[PDB]
């Protein structure tokens, strides 16, 4: 059987790759290294050095290898960047995402496994923590918009056409081979800082809160929606809530820094706090995540000190 | 005399700003690339820049050289029926056109954008409350609609980062002279221009789908009142008057004189039941009310197909 991973090349992608390969399935990647590395490619996939946004090429590789399953991780995922240049999210999030979607039907895919964000989508007034996927989008951020238009765009695909898919939002994503631009970027930030015993910067009172969900977990849920969860929107997260400040004390323990944090002022567009229910992935999935935090990120340290 | 910026002022809706604007003093610019819009609606007082909002570059042009005061976005792929076929080039319009726009008028200091949004593919298909008010919550269920509503949470973000007031104006089903057959009130030139030629007209399934049909002078008052007023706002612009496709085929036989009946063919897949817009948080916040009856505007719409 064929599968077709967007973005494999980069930080999620690449595991779900790996995963894939070693499972017995055949891979082809798509990945225009504008984040991803040549050095997490999986050499037992065929790799297409192209962007998704490239209608040409992308009729070529859906009508050469007629891919059953699309995992669809290619993005923009550095809000920041999307901040300064929406347009340029835009074209690869939601253009992208359409020309996949096009050439998905044109084919006859089966199943669409779309990579979404919880953290970003919910906005900056949610009331009910954890939050289920019933509470109504608002985000605020060109990358969260643009996430939250592309699932919209998935229920008109299921609708016209009976395509199946899976939406899975992820909460803050961290492990090895992340770089420090994502959604959980601090950890790399603070990780690579840390190890090198260069200052810390913190921003705000350090007291926002996320989800931190590690990166092998995320890669079984989008296994699991392979086969379950057709046409379901879940998130994706340990429902456990942290501050920055309780990340950094976690690092430091485990790292051994022992300098205190540099405390900056607040960033635009910083989200007080995010902390997901995966109630419903757990019930229709069959997904918990099955990595602690405090084991996720001794992984992570291990992996980081091995690069230097 | 101050600049203005209109976007798809070669087209039916933006044409008639445009005289507007140039009656009441204003110096005007447009930007059409006539993918739907005709020279023969341009008016000739205005600058004209044949180009897509969609280029960079040459927007960057245009607002560096002339930095408009206000901009009135109406460039847009319009037609229901094209989106559902090819929803990425829709988008491209759509969203990163608008995008493009919006990122040019932060840098070169825009006061107010002035967007034409969209009330009946915004609402979608299990609407309850009639005449139905924009606390409703959004359910697009075409790509057209799905493109507009991600383009008004752009809009807030661009507020929110930047402080660019806008306003949105969702429009019911627009109708008048200069209108095309495709837009989402195309029935009205298409019933118009058949039946002045003596040609059969096609009505689709029972003819009993609901509309809320708003004459175009009164569609270019909202937008005029939205310079001054309804900063930061969405704003239904629609008659709150519901008519039947029956009850429209009725009226334009009588004022046309048209002599025989119609023939029903099979009903289209996707045409909502049923879409009337309340009004009342326009007549408070812009002043704004219909000034053109149903009968009046068909009227003066029968007469401009006459002559032309
Ligand atoms: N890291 C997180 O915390 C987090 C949280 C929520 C959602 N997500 C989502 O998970 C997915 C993967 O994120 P990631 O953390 O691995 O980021 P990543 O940058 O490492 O992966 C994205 C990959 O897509 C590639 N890419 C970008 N634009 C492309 C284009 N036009 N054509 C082809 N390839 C393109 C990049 O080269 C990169 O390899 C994304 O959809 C992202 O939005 C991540
Ligand atoms: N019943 C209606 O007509 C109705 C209802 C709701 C909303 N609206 C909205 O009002 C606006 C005007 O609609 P209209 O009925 O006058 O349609 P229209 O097609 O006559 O006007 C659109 C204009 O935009 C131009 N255009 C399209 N793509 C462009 C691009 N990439 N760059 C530059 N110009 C481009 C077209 O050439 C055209 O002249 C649109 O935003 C539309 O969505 C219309």
């Amino acid at each position: 059987m064929n599968i077709l991973v967007t973005g494999g090349a980069g930080f999620i992608g690449s595991h779900v790759v790996d995963k894939l390969i070693e499972n017995g399935y055949g891979v082809i990647v798509v990945d225009n290294l504008s984040s991803g590395k040549v050095e997490n490619l999986n050499r037992n996939a065929l790799f297409y050095e192209q962007s998704i946004e490239d209608e040409e090429m992308m009729e070529r590789i859906f009508s050469l290898h007629r891919p059953e399953y699309v995992f669809h991780l290619a993005a923009q995922a550095s809000v920041a960047i999307s901040v300064r240049e929406p347009a340029r999210d835009a074209k690869t999030n939601i253009i992208g995402s359409l020309v996949l979607l096009e050439k998905s039907i044109k084919y006859g895919v089966k199943k669409f496994i779309f990579s979404s964000t919880g953290g970003a989508i919910y906005g900056e007034n949610v009331k009910v923590f954890p939050t289920p996927e019933t509470e109504i989008p608002h985000p605020i951020s060109p990358y969260g918009i643009a996430k939250y238009s592309t699932e919209m765009y998935l229920e008109f695909f299921a609708r016209e056409y009976g395509l199946k898919y899976t939406v899975l939002r992820y909460a803050n994503v961290y492990g090895p081979r992340q770089d420090p631009y994502g959604e959980a970027g601090v950890v790399a930030i603070f990780t690579e800082r840390m190890l090198r015993g260069e200052e810390v910067h913190i921003f705000g009172d350090g007291e926002y809160v996320r989800d931190y969900v590690y990166v092998d977990d995320v890669v079984r849920a989008n296994l699991l929606a392979m086969e379950k969860g057709d046409n379901e929107v879940f998130n994706i997260g340990t429902g456990r809530g942290t501050t920055v400040n309780q990340l950094f004390k976690l690092l430091k323990e485990i790292t051994g820094y022992d300098k205190e944090p540099v405390y900056k002022p607040p960033r635009k567009g910083d989200v007080r706090k995010s902390i997901l229910d995966y109630t419903k992935a757990k019930e229709k999935l069959g997904w918990e995540p099955k990595v602690s935090l405090e084991e996720g990120l001794k992984l992570t340290v291990e992996y980081f000190r091995k690069t230097l």
